[PDB]
């Protein structure tokens, strides 16, 4: 009776798999942590709801990863391993290898005052490294939900990540669902109505890493309209030649007599482009908060490289946004 699985704590599943414990839940069903008897190593389960919705978008997800794990780069093992996937109970179970802490318990473990410009890096170098195996032209995976949460720590004292959850996804050119992201991680050009391209991912990134330096998110918005005067109190109003082509750009924006946009008022947020990411970062005065004035790793140079590569990836155009080749070349990552 219901969506979910009946699950247990000591069951053992098709005399291969011992439960031992609900990882956590969410929209698309369970995970629990099970004993794999013939492989012999901890998995996690990914146990889909027994509704046509989660059935459809697991499936997307069997295909998009069986897919991404037929290729033979090194690229590939920055994404989740799917083991194995079968029916049981009436529900799809994807077996994946076990990971660890997703990137936002590592914010709460600091207490949400960030991780060092050092292990940001170290994040940022695999992350790019990631969605550079995804931009592979016969994969051309946009992931459509990267945020902390979907981010995993490999081993809890190791700074190797891996990236989880292609249910919401899909490949270049497709149009599956109504709305894509999560909203603090959300393009302007899904905000806008746009069409929306393997681009939006980077601009997630940038959001995500500034957020694990800083332990806060860039962008904090509580709904759509919120969301994009969040957006513009960092960035400014988005470029004419973006607004003039985007369907939902009246939802945010108004055009002026002369040909200029600015923001509609909403029926309380600093004028647009005035809070810096120079400030938020913190580049000058000891990094956020000031609270790595002098520490090693985190000098005004180092805080310059690191402002310009999140600025190219947080570029109001997708067709100039910095690409994964090309964030990889940036001397925020020479050694
Ligand atoms: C020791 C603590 C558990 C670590 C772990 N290993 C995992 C492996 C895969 C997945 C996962 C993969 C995909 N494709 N989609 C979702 N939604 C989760 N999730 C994992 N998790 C997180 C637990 C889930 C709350
Ligand atoms: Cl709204």
């Amino acid at each position: 009776r219901g969506s979910h699985m009946i699950v247990k704590n000591g069951e053992k599943w098709m005399d291969r798999y011992e439960i031992d414990s609900l990882i956590g839940k969410g929209s698309f069903g369970q995970v629990v942590k099970a004993y794999d008897r013939v492989e012999q190593e901890w998995v996690a389960i990914k146990i889909i709801k027994n509704k046509k919705a989660f059935l459809n978008q697991a499936q997307i997800e069997v295909r998009l990863l069986e897919l991404m794990n037929k290729h033979d780069t090194e690229m590939k093992y920055y994404i989740v391993h799917l083991k194995r996937h079968f029916m049981f109970r009436n529900h799809l179970c994807l077996v994946f290898e076990m990971l660890s802490y997703n990137l936002y318990d590592l914010l709460r473990n600091t207490n949400f005052r960030g991780v060092s410009l050092n292990l940001t890096r170290k994040f940022a170098q695999q992350m790019c490294t990631a969605l550079l195996f995804l931009a592979t032209p016969e994969l051309s995976i946009i992931h459509c939900d990267l945020k902390p949460e979907n981010i995993l720590l490999c081993n809890p004292k190791r700074s190797a990540i891996k990236i989880v959850d292609f249910g919401s996804s899909c490949q270049l050119g497709q149009r599956i669902y109504q709305y894509i992201q999560s909203r603090f991680y959300r393009s302007p050009e899904v905000l806008l109505g746009m069409p929306y391209d393997l681009a939006i991912d980077m601009w997630s990134l940038g959001c995500i890493l500034v957020e694990m330096h800083t332990g806060e998110p860039l962008f904090s918005g509580a709904n759509e309209v919120d969301q994009m005067n969040k957006i513009v109190e960092v960035l400014g109003i988005p470029p004419a030649h973006i607004l003039d082509q985007a369907p939902k750009a009246r939802k945010f924006f108004e055009k002026l007599p002369d040909g200029t946009w600015n923001l509609k008022k909403t029926k309380e947020y600093k004028p647009p482009g005035t809070r810096k990411l120079h400030n938020i970062l913190g580049v000058e005065t000891g990094g956020p908060g000031g609270r790595r004035a002098g520490e090693s790793g985190h000098t005004v140079a180092d805080y310059l490289k690191f402002k310009d590569l999140i600025l190219r990836m947080l570029d109001y155009d997708p067709k100039t946004r910095i690409q994964p080749y090309y964030a990889l070349q940036h001397s925020f990552f020479k050694k």
